[PDB]
């Protein structure tokens, strides 16, 4: 798939939505993307950067009217330069919950409340996209 890539998210998300994501980290990758939206707003902005002053760090994020939140980061960090990865976000009643390579990861408690207007997911960054689709469990 071309990256960006933007998956339509049809009627918003809802409880026990499962989207999963397959690709590859580029070698020497900087950042990854993935952006829930709600129109300009962004639901959820999960960003792992691979070079922030030398660490690796996921942020995690809401912008509203153009602003950006406070950040929420977490230091454990799955991916790897080069190597495939798979993400799956399920959506549950209270938040996002993250996993990567089957290994929990972050959980990210819904700022945006509004959870039928959530509707598409933007993916970006250094990456070769393999497949994004959803599914109800
Ligand atoms: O919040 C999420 C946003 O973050 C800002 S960078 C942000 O800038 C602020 C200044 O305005 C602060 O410096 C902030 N910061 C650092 C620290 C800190 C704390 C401790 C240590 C340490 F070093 C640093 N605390 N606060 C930065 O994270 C990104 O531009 C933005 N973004 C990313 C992308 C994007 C576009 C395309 C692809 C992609 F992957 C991402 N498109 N917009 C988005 O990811
Ligand atoms: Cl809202």
């Amino acid at each position: 798939l071309i990256v960006p890539y933007n998956l339509p998210l049809p009627g918003g998300v809802v409880p026990r939505m499962l989207i999963t994501i397959l690709g590859t980290v580029k070698p020497n990758a900087n950042r990854i993307a993935l952006d829930f939206q709600r129109g300009n707003d962004v639901a959820f902005h999960f960003n792992p950067r691979f070079n922030e002053n030398n660490r690796r760090v996921i942020v995690c994020n809401t912008k509203l009217d153009n602003n950006w939140g406070r950040e929420e980061r977490q230091s454990v960090f799955p991916f790897e330069s080069g190597k495939p990865f798979k993400i799956q976000v399920l959506v549950e009643p209270d938040h996002f919950k993250v996993a990567v390579n089957d290994a929990h990861l972050l959980q990210y408690n819904h700022r945006v409340k509004k959870l039928n207007e959530i509707s598409k997911l933007g993916i970006s960054g250094d990456i070769d996209l393999t497949s994004a689709s959803y599914t109800m469990i």
